[PDB]
């Protein structure tokens, strides 16, 4: 079912939760040979979140869950927001810049923090 796959997709963002904070620690410990682990399994985490969520909205859109469609667009549209602070920490780890992966990192979290309350409306919504 969409609701379903929703508890997939809401699991496999949960593990990128754990893992991004394991990754913040490793971080601040200074163990980049770590951070440089985490980061590609957080890439290869969000790949399949986003593949998740996008099989969901376009089921909302064939089923006709006008609620759940309009959720969704707003969500996937909060989510590449995440993904192109994401990268641009990736970038800043690349490029040896401490200062700026700090920024990043803390931006990251508030833009998944603000979208909980999406991810919860839609779980209701579906
Ligand atoms: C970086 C890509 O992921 C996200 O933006 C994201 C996750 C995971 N959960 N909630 C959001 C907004």
């Amino acid at each position: 079912s969409v609701k379903s796959e929703y508890a997939e997709a809401a699991a496999v963002g949960q593990e990128a939760v754990a893992v991004f904070n394991t990754m913040k620690a490793a971080f601040q410990n200074g163990d980049k040979e770590a951070v440089a682990q985490y980061l590609a399994r957080l890439a290869s985490l969000y790949t399949r979140h986003e593949e998740l969520l996008n099989r969901i909205l376009e089921k909302a859109r064939r089923e006709g869950n006008k609620e759940a469609v309009t959720l969704m667009n707003e969500f996937t549209a909060t989510f590449q927001t995440g993904k192109s602070i994401f990268n641009a920490m990736v970038a800043a780890f690349k490029n040896g810049d401490d200062d700026s992966f700090e920024s990043y990192l803390q931006a990251l979290e508030k833009v998944t923090a603000k979208g909980e309350t999406l991810a919860d409306q839609i779980a209701k919504a579906l």
